[PDB]
């Protein structure tokens, strides 16, 4: 649910609204509702950049991508509203039958939005990207229906432009200069390493020092012939200043790609360091719960704290001891920090983390990554159990 960690971001969108009715229902009240509809189309486009200010309102990149959702759902209910009240199916004028065409487009590609299981994630962007076209083909609806009335030196044309050109601008960024501009890390891949089966470990070193926080992940796109070059996020697990560490399971095209045909020597670039679960900047007392390749953020603690500063207790939940990953490394953590506890779960055998039973340090933070269908149960047990115990989660999806 949202908090005040993101009160700012949805303060954002709240005084986006208001402003936007009480300019209309001063000017043009009969276009309350399609000009609302475009101050969250834009809000959408602007929800859709990354930038740093929108981690830092929001929260959390799923708190910023669900507000995406919600502003694209706003949206079409209204420009449907305003397509039932104001016209047909197809118009007389071309003015018109820009509307028309643009709204056709936003609610095929709202409709495509949800068949992600069908088709192929370069695909479903691809298909995602025909937004800016939906949206310039409403915008030249809306100025050549509205003529000089949004040309003039009032408070409704500068609203209006500025929703526009903002979102214009941040449908232009992301969907042309993100990759190509904001991925400013250039390095290497140096060495590779076979955890298991399904996971490697991938050590890159940079041309610059990269600065993150244990818990944070980083979009990655890999240069090399035959694979895809779209950024994946993977959450860091090690490393410092010129060197950094990935560890990638096989979850389908592009990671069995990196386990079976990824070299030593590939270009790859990065963008920057996401994320809101940031161990350092927890309470004292802390509970680690990690499922399968979610040990990927917590390890990196593990790699750059050899001291280690803090009364945790981890809980490594894996699907078989031939599914475990960096165990040597953990007894070895465990062996050297007297104030590190380990619960190794071999969920095929031990059965699962149940709390109901096992006790919970007083003023503790308890940070979760995996599976949300384990974490939700775990996570409202330990709420029953003491209430005030602060609960971060991170899940490994957008959509
Ligand atoms: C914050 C975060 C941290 C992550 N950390 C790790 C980690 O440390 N180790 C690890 O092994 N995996 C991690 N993942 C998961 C990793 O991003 C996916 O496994 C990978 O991107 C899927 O690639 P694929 O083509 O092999 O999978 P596919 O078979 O194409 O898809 C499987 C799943 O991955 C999603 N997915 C596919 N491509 C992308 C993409 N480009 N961007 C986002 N989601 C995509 C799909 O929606 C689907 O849910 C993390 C994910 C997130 C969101
Ligand atoms: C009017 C409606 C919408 C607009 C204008 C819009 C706009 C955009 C744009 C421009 C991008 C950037 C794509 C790129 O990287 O090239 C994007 C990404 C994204 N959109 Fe939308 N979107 C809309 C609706 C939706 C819906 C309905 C969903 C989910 C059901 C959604 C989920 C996402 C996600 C998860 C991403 C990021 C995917 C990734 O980069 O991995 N959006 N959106
Ligand atoms: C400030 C914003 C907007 C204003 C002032 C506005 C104004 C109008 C007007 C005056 C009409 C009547 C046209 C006619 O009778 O021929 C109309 C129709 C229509 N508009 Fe908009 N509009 C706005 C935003 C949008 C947007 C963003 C879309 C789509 C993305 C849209 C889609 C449509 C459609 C589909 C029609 C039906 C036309 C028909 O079939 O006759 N409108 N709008």
């Amino acid at each position: 649910e949202f908090s005040m960690k993101s009160v700012k971001g949805l303060l954002f969108i709240i005084a986006s609204f208001i402003l936007t009715l009480l300019t209309w229902m001063n000017t043009s009240p009969q276009f309350m509702i399609p000009g609302l509809a475009l101050t969250s189309l834009s809000l959408t486009f602007i929800l859709a950049t990354r930038l740093p200010l929108l981690e830092s309102w929001f929260h959390s990149l799923e708190k910023v991508y669900t507000v995406h959702k919600f502003t694209a759902f706003l949206s079409i209910i209204l420009l449907i509203f305003h397509n039932f009240s104001m016209g047909g199916l197809w118009g007389s004028r071309l003015a018109a039958q820009f509307g028309n065409l643009a709204i056709y487009i936003f609610a095929s590609i709202i409709l495509v939005a949800y068949l992600g299981k069908y088709i192929q994630y370069e695909a479903w962007r691809w298909i995602h990207r025909l937004v800016y076209l939906a949206y310039i083909l409403g915008l030249f609806h809306i100025y050549m229906i509205m003529g000089n009335r949004l040309l003039t030196f009032n408070l409704l044309s500068f609203l209006v432009g500025s929703y526009a050109l903002l979102g214009l601008l941040a449908g232009f960024y992301i969907i042309f200069l993100y990759q190509k501009i904001s991925f400013p890390y250039l390095g290497k891949i140096t060495h590779l390493k076979r955890l298991n089966h399904d996971t490697r470990e991938i050590q890159i070193h940079l041309s610059r020092p990269f600065n993150y926080q244990s818990g944070q992940f980083a979009f990655l796109k890999i240069f090399q012939e035959g694979f895809e070059s779209a950024p994946h996020p993977f959450s860091i697990s090690g490393g410092h200043g010129q060197t950094l560490y990935f560890t990638v399971k096989t979850s389908g095209d592009h990671t069995k790609n990196i386990y079976d045909n990824l070299q030593a020597g590939s270009k790859v670039t990065l963008d920057r360091a996401y994320g809101h679960m940031i161990i350092e900047e927890g309470r004292e007392n802390q509970v680690w719960i990690a499922g399968g390749i979610g040990i990927t953020p917590f390890i990196s603690y593990i790699r750059e704290h050899p001291i280690l500063d803090k009364q945790v207790h981890f809980y490594y939940s894996f699907r078989g001891d031939e599914n475990a990953v960096y165990l040597d490394l953990l007894r070895n953590y465990a062996q050297k920090n007297p104030n590190f506890e380990l619960h190794l779960i071999d969920s095929t055998k031990d059965g699962y983390l149940n709390f109901e039973q096992k006790e919970v340090p007083e003023h503790a933070t308890v940070y979760m990554c995996g599976p949300i269908s384990m974490m939700k149960a775990l996570a409202k047990q330990i709420k029953k159990q003491n209430p005030k115990t602060e609960l971060i989660y991170e899940g490994f999806k957008f959509k």
